[PDB]
């Protein structure tokens, strides 16, 4: 139950992504519309298809994440140290304990 | 500043985990507070400890979270297919579309 929740959360983190990186790209289209274009193309692509993704007006995270997705996920955490994950942990007990024993 | 908020949301999706975890396992604490106690030792621990995490009674995700970051953040995309995330690159393009286009 938790390993689907945290498969349902990272996808929902890739959406919230992409519907970023795409949503900003959308709103700069030419008046021939070829962003909106590529992006319909996208929709409609074959799944075991990747030659398209080499030279596409497509943002280059959607094509990298196409492409390779888990080495996608990768350079997203590559700005991440241990140290501040280890403080993230150690802030983290320390939100939950004044919580869970009704200080805050 | 994408990359920052991808930043943000991969340490939102960490300390949602966490807090899931954490809370779940803390509601079946014992009268002597062992789980408690453990959580309340992990918020004053040196970043730069690591040996008590090998043996401890706090949940297997917070430890290995501890202990290599990196690693942790791979198990966590284990269960994700190529053709899922195309899938849901390809549905995204079709939502954006619809939006984007006011058909929806």
């Amino acid at each position: 139950f938790f390993k689907d929740y945290q498969k349902k959360n990272v996808m929902r983190l890739l959406q919230d992504s992409l519907e970023k990186i795409i949503n900003e790209w959308l709103k700069t289209d030419d008046e021939s519309h070829t962003k909106l274009k590529s992006l319909q193309e996208l929709s409609e692509m074959d799944i075991n298809a990747t030659s398209f993704a080499e030279h596409s007006p497509l943002p280059d995270f959607v094509t990298r994440l196409w492409l390779d997705p888990h080495k996608a996920l990768d350079a997203m955490d590559k700005n991440i140290s241990k140290n501040e994950i280890r403080k993230l942990i150690k802030e983290t007990a320390r939100e939950i304990e004044l919580v869970f024993t009704h200080q805050k």
